DNA sequence: GGTAGACGCGGACATCAAGCCCGCCGTGAAGGTGATGACTG
């Protein structure tokens, strides 16, 4: 099992990516909190804050700023006449957002 | 207020050298989302 260094690579890279963030005014409590709730309550985070996105091929976010909808998950069918093809012919190398 | 019927050929067209430097190019506004935090009727 030579694939957790992927999520310390996630944590302490994180962790130690907030060297930057220095405040020496009122850090005394952030900077306790960061280097213990980053590793360990890290997963929580990731577990309550997993449940706020979802994959996506028709988004309606580009086409309003504060449209708050519902986003399509699943690719067209195939258009039935011939000579015209777009977005659900694509290829098998798609990306859902 | 007259038709009439025609307009040429040949030949040739310059070479040389050169084309700048210096400094500079504006600022302001154009982010949604939960998550408590304060308010609360």
């Amino acid at each position: 099992q030579e694939l957790r260094q992927f999520i310390e690579s996630f944590i302490q890279e994180r962790l130690q990516g907030k060297l930057d963030k220095l405040q020496p005014d009122e850090d005394d409590k952030r900077q306790t909190l960061l280097a213990t709730h980053r590793r360990e309550a890290w997963l929580a985070d990731a577990a309550r804050r997993v449940g706020q996105l979802q994959l996506v091929t028709h988004t309606l976010k580009p086409i309003h700023p504060d449209a708050r909808g519902s986003n399509l998950h699943s690719l067209p069918q195939a258009p039935g006449q011939p000579g015209l093809a777009g977005s659900h012919e694509l290829g098998d190398r798609l990306v859902s957002d």
